[PDB]
């Protein structure tokens, strides 16, 4: 029933993500001083620290947002990987099969949630 509840719920996720090793390569904006031609690749860079910042400053309305910029994220990996076997790639899909797992329940509760509001 709780509208509200799903911030919190991705405050959690987001520390889980953080101590994960494979959230390593993710936690920051690539640099491209490492990734000269990054942004002829990636439109829209994307990184944990940025989605954590966003969700502090009271910047996403809903999870649905959160999620769209977390997948970003993973997006970005698999269109910069040169391969679908390169070491930040394999973490990228180890990262984002967690991310699932965990999201589903907290989008699910925020879209009964709201239903009910609406109801
Ligand atoms: C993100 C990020 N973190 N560290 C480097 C990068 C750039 N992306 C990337 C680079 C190589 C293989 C696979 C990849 F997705």
């Amino acid at each position: 029933y709780d509208i509200q509840a799903w911030k919190k719920q991705c405050e959690e996720l987001l520390n889980l993500i953080f101590q994960c090793e494979d959230s390593e390569p993710f936690r920051q904006p690539v640099d491209l001083l490492e990734y000269p031609d990054y942004r002829d690749i990636i439109d829209t860079p994307m990184d944990f620290a940025t989605v954590r910042e966003t969700l502090e400053a009271g910047n996403y309305e809903s999870p649905m947002e959160l999620c769209k910029d977390v997948r970003l994220i993973f997006s970005n990996s698999k269109a910069y990987t040169p391969s679908k076997r390169s070491r930040i790639y394999s973490m990228s899909l180890r990262l984002s099969a967690f991310f699932e797992e965990h999201i589903s329940s907290v989008l699910s509760d925020y879209k009964s949630a709201l239903r009910f509001h609406k109801r």
